[PDB]
C-alpha cells in the first residue's frame, strides 16, 4: 500500500510520471473524453477542516474518473478524539478504495494510514500540504516549463506550505529562498538536514526574491508588514516570474491586490490543478504506472 | 468530408499525427483501456476481393474504438457492374459513418467516393494498397525509430504496393530502390513525375539491397526467379535491416523459408500493425486531431 501524506512520499521518477500523467488527464478533459478507470471505486473524504475547494476538486476529480467520493465529516467529534483512530481506518478502508484525509496533526493521519488497508491521501494537515505544492508545481510546468534548477521564492511565515516546499526543493532539485518574519522562521526541528543544501534563508524578503522563477505566500500582524509581497517586491523577480497563492487569498496582507490580481498572478489556474494533479494523485496510487 | 484513397492523400503533418496516434491507441490496446470515440458509429466494409485478413483487422478495430463493421459482400454483381456506383454510394452513406471499400480498380473507389456523404477508405486495389504501406511504416518505427532517411529495398513485381512504396517515400522522405524483372517494371504514365528524386531503379536486385534498412517484397514466374529474396539477397543489406512481407506469402517464390522464417522478418507484427493504423485512420477521418 502506498500513502501520499507527505510530499516526500515520492521519488523524482514518481513525480515525473505523475506530472506528465496530470497533463494528459488535463487533456482528456478538455477534450471531453469518456476515461472511467476509476469505474466502480470510492473515495472516502475525511474532512475535519472544511474546505468546499477542497471538498470540489477531490469529488469532482473522482467523478470524471468513473468513480465516487463519499463526504465524511462530524460536529463534535474527531480522529483520535472520541473517534478511535484504528477503529475508522480498519473498518472505512474496508468500504472503500482510497482515502482521503483533511485534519490538523501529521502524526493523526499517519497513525490512520498505518491501520488503513487502502492509500491514504493528506489533504492538508498543520505541518504539510502537499497536494497544493504539486498543483502549483504543475502550474509551474504549464506556464514556464520544468522546475528544475529554477528558483522558488517563499515570503511569509513558517507553515505547512514553507515545510512542503522544502520537500520538493530536494526532491525536484530547484532552489528554494526563503525569508519570515524573525519570530515566524522555520522549526529546525522540523527540517530534515538533508534538504539544507536545496534551501537559503534571507532576512530580507526582497532579496529573497531577486532572481526567483517563481514567487508565492499564503496567510499568516504587525510583524509581518515588510514580508507583504507587493509590486516592488515582485520587481525584484525575474521579469516573467509566476506568482502563486494557495488559497484563500487576504488582499492587503500577506500580498497587495496589485500583485494577486496583477498580470504574473496564476492563482486561478493554480487552485483550478489541484483537480488535475489529484485526479493523477488518485490513478497513481490505485493503478500504478500505466 | 476527407477519404484516404492513395497513400499521397495525406500529409506530412497529417502521417505523423496519425503515426503518433496509432503508438498511442496500441498502448490503450495492451493497457485493456476501455476508449471508445466511435460509439454508435458503423463502417461499412465493402469486400469486392475477398480477405479475411483485413475483414479482421478493420472489424476488430472499429469495435474497439466502440463502433460497428457491417460486411458487404455479393457474389454475382460489383460496383460499376450491375450495381450502379452511385445508387450505392448515395445510400449506404446515408446509413453508416464511414465505409471502406476493397476492390478491382481505383477509378471505382474514387467514384464511389465522389458521391459518399461519408469518408472513404481504400482497403486495397490494382493500383494503391495504402494501409498496409502505412502498417508497414509504423512497424519500422516500432522497431527502428523513424524511417526518414532511411533506405527501403522493393525486390519483385511492380505492383499495388511498389507504386504505394513510391508515394510513400516522396511524402515522407525516405530513399526508395527497386528492382523489378525486366518485362513488369513500372509504369511511367501510374508514377507522379514529381516522385522520381525519392526512388532508383536497379537492373540487380542485388544491388537495390545493398545498405537497405528495410528489405520487402510481395508475391508474384520462370522470370522473376533472380528476384526471389534469399538470404544471400538479405546479406547485402544492413546487418539490423528488417524484412517486410504483406501477406499472404509464397514460400520458395518471391521469398524463401530461410528468409521470412529468419530473425530479420517482421511479417506477424507488420500484419497485426493493419489493426492499429486503422483505428488510427479511422479516429483520424471521423474525429480529426484531437
Amino acid at each position: 500500500i502506498r500513502h501520499y501524506l507527505q510530499f516526500k512520499d515520492f521519488s523524482l521518477e514518481d513525480y515525473e510520471y505523475v506530472l506528465e500523467r496530470t497533463g494528459i488527464l488535463k487533456r482528456k478533459f478538455k477534450n471531453y473524453e469518456t476515461y472511467h478507470p476509476l469505474h466502480d471505486r470510492t473515495l472516502a473524504m475525511i474532512f475535519e477542516k472544511s474546505s468546499t475547494r477542497t471538498r470540489l476538486s477531490f469529488e469532482a476529480g473522482i467523478f470524471q474518473l468513473g468513480g465516487h467520493a463519499v463526504f465524511m465529516s462530524t460536529r463534535d467529534t474527531q480522529l483520535g478524539r472520541g473517534e478511535p483512530v484504528e477503529d475508522s481506518a480498519q473498518v472505512i478502508s474496508r468500504m472503500v478504495d482510497i482515502i482521503m484525509i483533511r485534519t490538523f496533526e501529521q502524526d493523526i493521519i499517519q497513525r490512520f494510514a498505518e491501520n488503513s488497508r487502502v492509500p491514504v491521501i493528506n489533504g492538508l494537515t498543520n505541518e504539510y500540504h502537499p497536494c497544493q505544492v504539486l498543483a502549483d508545481i504543475f502550474t509551474y510546468y504549464e506556464h514556464r516549463g520544468p522546475i528544475r534548477g529554477k528558483t522558488v521564492a517563499w515570503v511569509g511565515d513558517a507553515n505547512n506550505m514553507l515545510y512542503t516546499w522544502i520537500q520538493a526543493a530536494r526532491i525536484l532539485d530547484f532552489k528554494l529562498q526563503l525569508s519570515t518574519p524573525p519570530g515566524y522562521a522555520l522549526d529546525a526541528k522540523l527540517v530534515d538536514a538533508e534538504s539544507a543544501p536545496f534551501y537559503q534563508v534571507f532576512d530580507d524578503p526582497n532579496e529573497a526574491c531577486k532572481g526567483a522563477d517563481l514567487v508565492t505566500t499564503d496567510v499568516w500582524k504587525r510583524a509581518f508588514a515588510d514580508w507583504c509581497v507587493d509590486e516592488e517586491m515582485m520587481s525584484h523577480a525575474n521579469s516573467d516570474a509566476l506568482f502563486m497563492h494557495c488559497l484563500p487569498a487576504h488582499r492587503g496582507e500577506e500580498v497587495t491586490a496589485g500583485v494577486i490580481d496583477g498580470p504574473q498572478s496564476v492563482v486561478w489556474d493554480e487552485a483550478e490543478n489541484r483537480l488535475h494533479v489529484q485526479k493523477a494523485l488518485m490513478e497513481f496510487l490505485l493503478l500504478g504506472r500505466l
